[PDB]
């Protein structure tokens, strides 16, 4: 019988900097997460360019997955965590992994969230034609989590 901590008593923001960086990403067949979202800041909204994702504390084993209906060619991946209003709310101890369309029937790590809370890089050619992209959390966090940018950049 846990006591819900009410947070919809709204306050002036601490920072006036941009909270979210939308992109048109390739259409996903399925988007899943095991992380509870907050204040309707859904992972689908973040992927689809509507608003930032805000999740509760990640736990070891949590995933956020983007599945594609046909092999998808990707050039770069960016997941930007935290934002200026919530610099603590990063993905810690989390990988970005891809499931290649052909070549490996399991996910392979392509990026880590760095000391800025950013997982960003060019995708090597062997991982560039994908079935799915996901985040996988390797440890419990003390903090909630924000994704302020998701950009799955194609080579076109
Ligand atoms: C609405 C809000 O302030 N959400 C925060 C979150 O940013 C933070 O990481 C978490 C744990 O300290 O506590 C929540 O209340």
């Amino acid at each position: 019988h846990h006591h819900h901590h009410h947070s919809s008593g709204l306050v002036p923001r601490g920072s006036h900097m941009q909270s979210y960086f939308p992109h048109q990403n390739p259409p996903a067949q399925k988007i899943t997460t095991t992380i509870e979202d907050y204040y309707q800041h859904s992972i689908q909204n973040a992927y689809e360019g509507i608003d930032f994702f805000w999740g509760k504390k990640p736990k070891k084993g949590d995933t956020l997955e983007f599945w594609y209906g046909r092999p998808l060619q990707i050039k770069r991946v960016t997941f930007r965590s935290g934002n200026a209003e919530h610099i603590t709310d990063q993905f810690y101890n989390t990988v970005v992994e891809v499931l290649p369309a052909f070549g490996d029937n399991n996910f392979t790590t392509i990026l880590h969230f760095d000391e800025f809370g950013l997982a960003d890089g060019d995708v090597e050619e062997e991982f560039s034609l994908v079935k799915a992209i996901r985040l996988r959390v390797n440890a419990d966090s003390k903090y909630w989590v924000i994704l302020s940018e998701i950009y799955i950049q194609t080579p076109d």
